[PDB]
């Protein structure tokens, strides 16, 4: 009745709407024409006409078809890789026949600090579609994806209907990240709502608390990130899975040189000749300052030097231009933290170094064993499940019945109570990996005989001495190569998998298939036996 | 009162309802020509006239009478099987009188990865009852099956009265996906309530706790399907086990040349002349990239080789067409991950090759025998019971009565300990059936004749040197083709099964029916002892 329910009335003719929108807007009109000091009714109906006059309907984003521009953007995005990029290019193809996806939503998986909002990016841009995010993580409840129930004002839409809004176009590039940071703990499981706005044969029709009307989400993309490859099984449907993983030292030194140091240049508000930073510097920082797959450290060292370079040079005006090189690059970071190489490692003889594969990359471990004076128990420290009790009960009988050829004396088992500790044992990794190097330290603390330094080694054992192969060898052998080590042992059925390596990665570590426990004992101890 | 609840009366009087449907429009019609802004109060009640009209009544499905088009249809499926399709005819034959079931439910069980939706689907095409499913998995509340109270707006009543709202006819085809996950942890056990929606005696009179009024769901066809035959007691009454199994080398390529490729192809926007895949690149698929009883490794395997022809192709306008054989096939799939063929095996003494019975298929397994010296105990790994106990102890007394033939020193079990693995012992098998492969491995250890390899057993084992029949023929049969394993012992007492075996299997193994210890060890062991 007053002149507001006019002037929100000329929202609603002002905007083209199809079907569904003309039907919600009839419902508003008939929710309108109210009195409108009428307090949390004239306003929730003012923000639902602006939502509406928001929602995006009969336009959309240009979307490109040719696929070598499309190429060209993601060479261009991080590094390109060169594995993850064509598999994009694949989902590319598919989709480059009709705008129906049918199919999965290219989930992109791996270690934090990787090129996930970067490829992102780049595949909006590739597709002409606008970029949008929206975050999964900490997620509990259906009322952060869908608004609330059409009652007072207050009752805002969902996180979706709000970007959608934000974003006036009917095909964007939805990003869900850490999808498996999500949970359920306030009202049911929100996976379910999810499937609604991510099936096609229910986003099409999909339905919110507040805006009530069946909405067409059909036409949007969806894509999901996430670390870990724990996603829930409702939500595993219609996805494909990337795992994405590390970088090497000449990758990472062509990552910051390319794109780490011109944004942190940019971003500190410097100028094109007034920090110069070699080679040298972000080998040194890679190599003593930080120990990840990813490039948070390198971005965190650069933006440190940055902001000590700016304020060095302001406080001397007799100063034109900054060096930082291999040498002086302390000066800027202070004592090393970490350290690489194992030659000076002074072999020791109850440790043992080795792989493990993680969900986040593959890692270095200090399993240690103690042989004390006893009865013959066993005892075992890093929360170890049953899998690692029958290992460690495997390489006991492979140590009972080698010891004659290994100098032990047969009443080790009787009189002796053995000690196994992993560190980290509740690390994501399905199987006993470490048998080698838990029989290998069984036999230094029965023997004496250090374990040469700079030796990684992985794989299953059996009661008859044989190796068996295992899975992730991509990520132990990364691992390797950031710590330093130069001798790697991994099973002889896995060198097949050698072929599915860089050349970058088998170039700087000696490998040896091995496949018995002779092979591992001669190659690992200092002495013969 | 006001203009809404006049409109949803008519709703009431638009549409026919009988005695219970209008009982239940009567209880709403009292509940309406209330206050329409009446928070939490005109929608519910405008919610139950939805679902009321959405309930279906006065209106079915045409049934099909006859027997050969439903014949017809379910040969066209997946592949017909010959013998899952035949029982299926049966149970239609029975409902070819009355449309009263009275009687099981055709409860479907198998390995994951078998025709179970194209078997639902062909047979509610066959019926000509509209399709629905609905899954059971997961379900731990009777508030999933039923809705909620009668009360404030939000109370949706439960799946299958959601289902029901939205497939208009009251002879629908209820499927029931995974009835053996679905478990009883939040409000008592669901499973009455599935019993009071499929018992004929219940069903008729089912009461919701949205939809407190009695419906009628006695016309309403039902199907199960799980994976494994542990189905709840309660759940078990009523209901017709039918078990599925693995397919073999020719029938998986069929499969794959019938609606596998085509559908691949469709999904992937592909024209009819883009892409040829011959026999040889599947046949490779099935032998060195998957190892299963479905088909979903084909699946993907043809989904990344289509995808990664469309981005070949896509990329290179001066390429025609595609053709994929079994020397290429490599280069779209890499590395070969499976072995095929038991030949170059390198037969060894302590390991023995053995057959596993497993509720989704058998499979192989390698039992490992230990014979160390210290005071004759002995020791067990892979999480066995007593059987295994009793098993090992009879395994030892015929080896014990039979070492001076064997020529084994019989002071073996005062002087020497024996350390028994077998990996994956929890496998759902009553029974040790191991028992000539624990034996054999024995034998092996205490003798040093390495067990021929190419060669699987399984049986049942006593104190004489008998051999026990045992059961699940088929699936161990089909496990070892699948391995590539052509020489297979089996118990004598089971030899009138393998009548009930099909030829495609039987041509390709050699079966050596065997009835005491002495045979196997002969045509298991390298030399004649």
């Amino acid at each position: 009745a007053p002149d507001e329910n006019e002037a929100l009335k000329r929202k609603i003719d002002a905007a083209k709407m199809p079907k569904e929108a003309k039907e919600k807007a009839e419902a508003e009109l008939q929710k309108l024409k109210m009195m409108s000091p009428m307090s949390a009714e004239a306003t929730v109906v003012r923000g639902y006409i602006d939502w509406m006059v928001q929602v995006p309907w009969n336009a959309r984003s240009k979307v490109k078809k040719d696929l070598r521009q499309a190429q060209e953007i993601l060479d261009t995005d991080h590094y390109g890789l060169e594995r993850v990029k064509d598999r994009i290019l694949e989902y590319l193809a598919v989709q480059s026949r009709v705008n129906k996806i049918k199919g999965p939503i290219l989930c992109l998986v791996g270690p934090p600090g990787v090129g996930k909002t970067s490829l992102g990016q780049s595949i909006a841009k590739a597709t002409g579609r606008k970029y949008v995010r929206m975050a999964l993580g900490g997620v509990r409840d259906e009322a952060e994806i869908r608004g609330h129930r059409r009652t007072y004002i207050g009752s805002m839409p969902g996180k979706l209907i709000q970007k959608m809004a934000k974003v006036g176009v009917k095909n964007p590039l939805f990003l869900l990240d850490e999808i498996d940071k999500m949970s359920s703990d306030m009202r049911g499981d929100p996976a379910s709502a999810l499937l609604e706005v991510l099936d096609p044969e229910q986003n099409v029709a999909f339905s919110d608390h507040y805006l009530e009307v069946d909405y067409d989400l059909s036409d949007v993309m969806f894509v999901a990130t996430s670390n870990s490859m724990n996603i829930p099984a409702p939500l595993l449907d219609r996805m494909e899975v990337i795992r994405l993983s590390g970088y090497t030292e000449d990758e990472k030194l062509n990552i910051a040189k390319r794109h780490l140091l011109p944004k942190q240049i940019e971003r500190n508000a410097l100028k094109k000749g007034e920090l110069t930073v070699d080679d040298s510097a972000i080998i040194g920082i890679i190599r003593y300052y930080t120990r990840e797959a990813g490039v948070r450290g390198l971005e965190r060292e650069i933006s440190k030097l940055c902001r000590k370079a700016v304020k060095q040079l302001l406080l001397d005006k007799s100063l034109k231009h900054i060096e930082i090189n291999g040498d002086n690059l302390h000066d800027y970071l202070g004592v090393q933290r970490f350290d690489y190489g194992r030659a000076d490692n002074e072999n020791r003889v109850g440790q043992v170094t080795g792989l493990a594969w993680t969900e986040v990359g593959g890692d270095l471990l200090t399993i240690e064993t103690a042989c004390v004076p006893g009865k013959g128990k066993l005892t075992y420290t890093g929360s170890l499940g049953e899998v690692m009790q029958e290992s460690i009960q495997a390489a006991l009988t492979v140590v009972r019945a080698r010891a004659e050829k290994l100098g032990i004396n047969p009443d080790f088992y009787e009189k002796r109570d053995i000690h196994v500790h992993v560190p980290e044992g509740a690390t994501p990794k399905d199987g006993p990996a470490a048998g080698i190097a838990m029989c290998t330290a069984l036999v230094s603390c029965l023997t004496g005989n250090p374990v040469r330094a700079d030796v990684a080694m992985t794989g299953e054992i059996t009661l008859r001495g044989q190796v068996l192969p295992i899975g992730g060898l991509k990520e132990k052998l990364l691992a390797a190569h950031r710590g330093g080590i130069k001798t790697v042992l991994i099973p002889f059925e896995n060198k097949r998998d050698l072929e599915e390596i860089p050349d970058n990665v088998i170039a700087d570590l000696d490998i040896h298939p091995v496949k018995r426990i002779e092979e591992v004992l001669t190659l690992a101890l200092q002495n013969e036996p």
